[PDB]
DNA sequence: TTTTTTTTTT
């Protein structure tokens, strides 16, 4: 058979190299001469090479002079081959993508090479026991995998990892500066934990029905809005966006939801309310989508659009996730929820910015006679574990309990957070404004 | 005949993405690959699609050899299509109208294909009434209304929600409702935290068996058709329609109910009954539909059908969800819980009516000690928590316990409020009546 | 192609209506000259419209000559052509069933033609929008549905739910019951609350094994069967029939089941039993099956034989609900019974016919202190409890508790009960005699 | 080409099975019906299993007679085919060897059916990449080598046992080793009662997650690499690379955690993490390689995998060991850590490893009255009260109890020992650095 | 996912 190669991407990188000479470390890094398939090819990366570690800059001229003295110029095609190739490149934008082909193309041809020789040794043992051929396929194997030991690879070694110590112990002595190392929560404790919301992470918030998850995602919204600059973007699948406005300006201006909802409010909360709107439209990073079923796709397009035009996102808020719909995988919820959260993360480690995905849980919680929520409580988890890193639970017992002391304290307990330790936070909760505050009633020692 | 298509467009846009990656957003929201006519060119977007996805900026050279990878290459025309394909397009400037002709054609070649498929259906019945046809046709059209009906999606600046939210407030203060924003319930006190009944609201009313459940839903109704002129719409699939009027008779004359279901009445209470009636010819806003094991899609259909002609619907009352029937999810109960849940939110959202849907609970209950109703206690929830947002529970310890000082005593537990709290509301039922008054 | 019609139906029509005079309400309300597929049977039927509306029997002569008189003899097919067409009907029974076929055409015709309309403006847009034509295709598939919906409807109005409710009331009051709307229970207590066996009522008298369960809906028939004319049917799914008929000798004549299983009786009792049979031959309405894991479809079916052949049914008695198999739904016990109690709903709904179907308890009720059954003691509850509404519970102290001062008394306690208050109703059981007689003994205040 | 393949020894191998029936547990053990390269070899030797499994001799006539009532006398060649092999094979002496040979030409095959495979698949990538064909051929290649295991029960003969047994007494009688045999576990107790950590053990330290038992494995780990070279291997399930280091920087230079993770700039600290990070550079054997949601057949596939980097490994560190949760058994935990456990203590048997592990028990160890890690607050208890070899437990009073009964004298209970006197093994415990130490 | 009903055991 045909081995499989790319030679337009050799030329065009080729072209590249003779036109751009900044972008040769690139290429130097990413491939060698043995990556290109044709031996004329390899000649002329040989001969770019050697002029280039002699600090003569990549032209056309050049080239063709080295090549004819060393004499390859005639081996390699002549002078108008390599006019023709510097002909066709038309820009070395894309070179580093180019390299990438090759060298995968390269990888391909020695992995099928290595396979020949395999099954060359396995018609002819030649002697060896199986074991021997055996290892001989494993040696070779793992000698494919060590060609890009430096590519595929994951935790360091000792000494590595003793300069990566030192550089964050290094770093680590300017993180005092205001202790928020992400996006600021408005909340002390939170801020302690989580030390803020990190970029790239999936902060899973879930809590029952009518729990006040909704409320203080707003509130942590509304917190996030007045701390920072940055625009934000709100989608609010469950709930329309006035029931949403109007839980913000119960929050902000700490009045009654009950009195805005029926509208009678005096005029002095009235100038409380129109004050927190004239903060709002001096900020104006607020951007509210209240369509209900969509897709993933449609999300990450429209907040690639946002980030484009308003120059990045401060924050993604999603209104609870089993809202969203996937018409591919709707088959099965389980899968839908599992290629929904891969499409977020995804989206998250995009843009860089803390997603706030909210959940709901199953009735297993109500089965059981404490009824703090667990990972396993979760919704249709698993996926939802392994893909998120800051999931946290919302606990109330004054709603269970009738007669329990914890009226007003809801406590969040953080299930999973990957970079930081778990624990309660208690926050004050206020039922009429819809108030998320810092407890500051006596702090109870987690046992 | 020849399919109404535009493959210049379609080259368009193909060499306006292959020449601009900026406006790759723009093609991506107006079509897709199932819009372009013919295949090649399906493939040809779909591994630029794969490949802007991934990140990689839209070329010849990464495309030819993205469709090679796949063995595609081959497929679509060659690498000499694709290169004539580049060639041609001049500029991506008006891409975004090659678009929309490309998804006007798609969709009205989708609507030729559901016509044929109807019109093949129409030579064709196999074995399917009339009433089936109609259903399928009308659900086929709404296929392609739901397909572009996509377009009215995006994002809102903070202003415009601000702007509305402070003009309904002022509508609210304005105007002189006394707390009572949605449809009247006739209960002072659910009056207070429910403040009515809210139009596109899904209201769950579950309870025990021969707990008045259907019983307080009728004096709800009766209430709302006394405190409004809008029509209501009732589907009473459970009970016949002769005991609910036999319910409403007794609630509303405060006649004793087995007297009146004996026959056995004086001629005071026949005149009570006949002002009652003269009362009720007078609204003429009720009607009943007691058929069982329906269908959302004909719910959805007749309340649209009893909007039209009557001047929209105040109230669409369902004689609990368990009874109704849906044959494509008959395989589970909780897939038809979910899309009768889901159907009914979505109707209620639609015409803007407040929904009463009753349902029933599980053993559960029975089996905790303590037989106040929770979420869980509902029979197959599922999504009923999440879609409902004004779910309350009926609790009568006297029928638990005889000794109980509760006798008389209704508790309707509030157990979803998003907007406002939760609560216990007490009223006072009578058996013999079947009314449910307000506790004093 | 050819238009989806039936011709044969149309002349069965006009035949008919050439024939009978009095059904031309039924075709004029179901059909219309334009459902007619051919354009001379249009003017057949336009002019029998016209002859009709002008009082004018429907016959040959009279037709044949409005049809010379306005010209259209010849357009129609002529004279002889009409003549054929009153020879081909032999009668006009089911010329209801025939214009509902001919609707049942015109209808599909005119889909079909609007889906060609339909089709004919996608194919050419005429500059109208895709929104447009989305617009005019659901509203011409509402033009059908509307043309559809000039029928029987569900939501008719409440003027007529008064009407029939005021007539029922009327029938109710004119006539001087003993407190009995329904079949007389022949129990006094239990005619004060349930006020006799209801019409189109599923009553469900549910105990533990023994009991006297079977014993005690024996003699409820036997009274029934005393206490009217009209047949009743028994399913004796789990007792045979010779076992049925020895109770009810037993409980009938007051005479020991066990003297009459073991067949010593004197010529008294003998006499008495001879009477008995006597009076049973008088009536002759009770019709037994003991067949066993029956589907309801053949009940249904075997009812509706019975109801024809014996001008309704007065009660129909299913002997415990368990017995009863359904092979579709075998794979879940809960399912099939939630059918099954549907299905017989349905039926009881149906011939209006009181439903006397038995079941079993829980061993739940034993795990409990006190014994007494509850809704949820049911066997797979649920859609029983839904379904039924006259549910009641066979309590027997004297079987749990040896020292019990109950001996002899049974309480029906009645669980479910739509339309009264529910209570508890003691009676005086017979194990000699396997009797229930109405309470001789002091009647406890219930509390 | 031909594919390699030993006909002859086949016939052999059948031919004796028919003269000699006893030497069938030895055929059976070694190869397969798969094994034979005709597939009327292999319908053969399956209608001899199928006979011998019934308990009936294995002869001509009742083959044939079996093969005929299968209809398979036809496929296989006939009667007449089979009273040739009857007749070819001398004797079945050698049928092991033939066996043998057999078994190899049988892997050989399949080796050379797996490189066509792997070719295939790099001449037709169909969308996978580089790295998914490369982890396809390492899986292939391991199936090939698990494939060609052998026989690894069997009840062992009375005379093995007590070679066995009086081989362990001489170890505890004759050998002056004075504590510690194994690998230097750090703690005294231990070095005492455990006698270090012995390679192919199971050693599992129950209790909670960061509640003192990361860092008493981290501490574990240190006093390993302080006297050996040995490569140790870092799989912590619990905290990133960046956050172990941390505890271990902290416990090590018995810094307070709080100004590790929360940067005070000081020279004292710095000086004392640069002597450790010099002691950690001389030893010059910790390979960092922590994730996430494993098995330990995948552990063992990567013990093998470092074994071909460099070989020998010293110590694996399993920091919550209740990480690798499998939906399947997620619920009730104790079969899943029974089946790690087993797979552990095979690992730590294949590669000569002390395997520890660190499972999280429940929160009832602060709820339960008896706040030591009992069956109650061990996690379903089963797999945590037997199982592992050593399965300690970390009753750490300090978290259970407010006040106190064990500050610096916190249990390390041991349930089960093999090596060692069980009991409540008290250890100081420092807080303030994280530091695990020895009470006397 | 949901939802019933049985034993065992802790
Ligand atoms: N005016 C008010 N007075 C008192 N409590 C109120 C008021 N308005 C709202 N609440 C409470 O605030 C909470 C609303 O929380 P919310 O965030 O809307 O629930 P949710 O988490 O979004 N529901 P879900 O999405 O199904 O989980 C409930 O506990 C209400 O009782
Ligand atoms: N005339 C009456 N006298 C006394 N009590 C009565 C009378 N009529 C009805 N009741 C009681 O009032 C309640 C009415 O029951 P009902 O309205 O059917 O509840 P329900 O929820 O609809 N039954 P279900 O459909 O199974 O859930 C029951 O508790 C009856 O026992
Ligand atoms: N001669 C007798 N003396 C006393 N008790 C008797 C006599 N004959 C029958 N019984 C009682 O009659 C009862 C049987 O009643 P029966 O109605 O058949 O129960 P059942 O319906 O068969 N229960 P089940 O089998 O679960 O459906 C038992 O309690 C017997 O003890
Ligand atoms: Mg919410
Ligand atoms: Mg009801
Ligand atoms: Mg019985």
């Amino acid at each position: 058979k045909v081995p499989p190669h790319s030679i337009e991407a050799e030329q065009s990188v080729l072209g590249g190299l003779m036109l751009d000479n900044e972008r040769w470390d690139d290429v130097a890094e990413r491939v060698v001469a043995d990556d290109f398939y044709t031996r004329p090819h390899r000649h002329i990366f040989t001969e770019m090479a050697r002029l280039q570690e002699s600090g003569s800059p990549i032209d056309l001229i050049t080239l063709a002079e080295s090549l004819e003295r060393q004499g390859q110029l005639d081996s390699v095609g002549g002078f108008a081959y390599l006019a023709e190739l510097s002909k066709n490149t038309p820009s070395a934008a894309n070179i580093s993508a180019y390299a990438d082909i090759v060298r995968e193309r390269a990888v391909v041809r020695e992995m099928i090479s290595v396979a020949n020789e395999i099954a060359e040794a396995g018609f002819d043992p030649q002697g060896r026991t199986s074991e021997d051929l055996l290892d001989l396929a494993e040696s070779r194997v793992f000698k494919i995998a060590e060609s890009r030991a430096n590519k595929d690879e994951g935790p360091k070694n000792i000494a590595d990892v003793l300069d990566a110590t030192v550089a964050r112990i290094e770093q680590l002595f300017q993180q005092p500066h205001d202790g928020v190392t992400g996006v600021n929560t408005g909340y002390d404790d939170l801020n302690k934990k989580t030390a803020g919301l990190q970029p790239s992470d999936l902060i899973i918030v879930a809590a029952r029905p009518s729990m006040g998850k909704t409320t203080f995602a707003m509130n942590l919204v509304e917190n996030a809005a007045m701390l920072q600059d940055k625009p934000v973007l709100i989608f609010s699948l469950e709930m329309p966006s006035e029931q949403i406005m109007m839980r913000s300006l119960a929050s902000l201006s700490r009045v009654d939801q009950t009195k805005i909802r029926t509208g009678q409010l005096d005029d002095e909360d009235w100038a409380r309310i129109s004050g927190t709107m004239g903060i709002l439209l001096e900020k104006r990073n607020i951007y509210i989508d209240d369509s209900s079923g969509l897709t993933p796709t449609e999300v990450r397009s429209r907040a690639r659009r946002i980030a484009r035009e308003h120059g990045g996102i401060g924050l993604i808020m999603i209104d609870y996730l089993q809202l969203m719909r996937v018409p591919a995988l709707s088959d099965n919820r389980t899968l839908e929820i599992a290629e929904i959260s891969r499409s977020l993360k995804a989206l998250a480690k995009e843009l860089n910015v803390p997603v706030v995905a909210l959940s709901q849980l199953n009735r297993s919680l109500e089965q059981r006679a404490d009824k703090r929520p667990v990972n396993s409580d979760l919704r249709e988890s698993g996926s939802i574990e392994q893909d998120a890193d800051l999931i946290m639970f919302i606990y109330r017992d004054e709603v269970y309990h009738e007669n329990s002391d914890l009226k007003g304290i809801a406590e969040i307990i953080i299930g999973k957070q990957r970079n930081g330790p778990i624990g309660t936070v208690r926050l004050t909760f206020n039922g009429q404004w819809s108030r998320f505050d810092n407890y500051a009633g006596p702090q109870y020692d987690d046992e």
